[PDB]
DNA sequence: TGTGGATCCGAG
DNA sequence: GTGGATCCGAG
């Protein structure tokens, strides 16, 4: 079981909004999950302008350390970037795998971002009824889509894409 | 008055066969010197493919420890990449201003070679007979038409070129 | 055959 | 506020 992670964020710097993942198992993507997240500072207006979560959306919500704990469960961590999200997240109890360095060892030259790949590589994922791109679920469902193309195409193990992530 | 200093050298990390300079004087370029040196360390056939000069041509010739001082007494250095020759000259008495990084701040989207510069500013100048590119002698007065219409250009000052440069 | 330096990229 | 990849100048 691949876990796919996703985070939005004050800013570049950090502080959590909300985090999401699903699941990919057999090919197949399952079991999502997703929390709105009491950031431990402002959210950005530069961040707003992003993922659209206010301050009211977030300040009824737990923090990032009452949250995370819902997301253990996984020997491998999947995510866009993955070094974005394992900077600003709390230390995971699984292994890192970034699907950004992937694409590229898979696709040399090519636009590397999470939406340029799923457009290029043409890709289809039953997507979650009401979330627009840059929310949290949805850039998992995306990530997951792009997930299962890069190991149906070079057909890497989960140990493999470790190792490559570095 | 601004010292445009050039040097054909070894190869990329140094030994000094030819030092050649000009000098800026009210956009007119005065008082010549070159000289032809002998280098601490053999000719790669890799530099001597680019200027041509011979072991045989720099045998009998000075040291670059007892040229350089010729070359000393100015306040400002002008050469192309000042990074390049300031490195693999010795510690010279004044500030430097590089005519590569001025133009690409003054001409965005370019090639920033000295020749490059030179056909595309379509600029003409008076070359010393019988020399060539990569002759010394001979880009010093290519790089100092290039300095001489930078500066008739963005009519930056010598001090203010110093900091652009870094 | 190396340096370095800029200069874009990714993430929000 | 930044780390990872490239590309380009000088001989
Ligand atoms: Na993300
Ligand atoms: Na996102
Ligand atoms: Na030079
Ligand atoms: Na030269």
């Amino acid at each position: 079981m691949l876990r796919i992670i996703d985070t939005e964020t004050c800013g570049l710097q950090g502080g959590i909004v909300e985090i999401a993942s699903v699941d990919v198992i057999d090919g197949k993507i399952v079991n999502p999950m997703s929390h709105l997240v009491r950031p431990d500072r402002p959210i950005s207006p530069q961040a707003m302008a992003i993922h659209r979560i206010t301050e009211a959306m977030v300040a009824d919500k737990p923090w990032i350390e009452d949250v995370i704990p819902h997301y253990y469960g996984s020997e491998w961590y999947v995510a866009h970037n993955a070094s974005f999200d394992r900077r600003v997240l709390p230390e995971m109890p699984g292994e890192w795998i970034c699907t950004m360095k992937l694409a590229r060892r898979l696709w040399p030259g090519i636009k590397y971002s999470n939406m340029a790949l799923y457009k290029t590589r043409k890709l289809n994922v039953q997507t979650p009824p009401g979330l627009h791109h840059h929310r949290a679920l949805y850039d998992c469902y995306i990530t997951a889509a792009l997930l299962i193309d890069i190991m149906n195409t070079s057909g890497w193990t989960a140990e493999q894409m470790a190792d490559i992530t570095g």
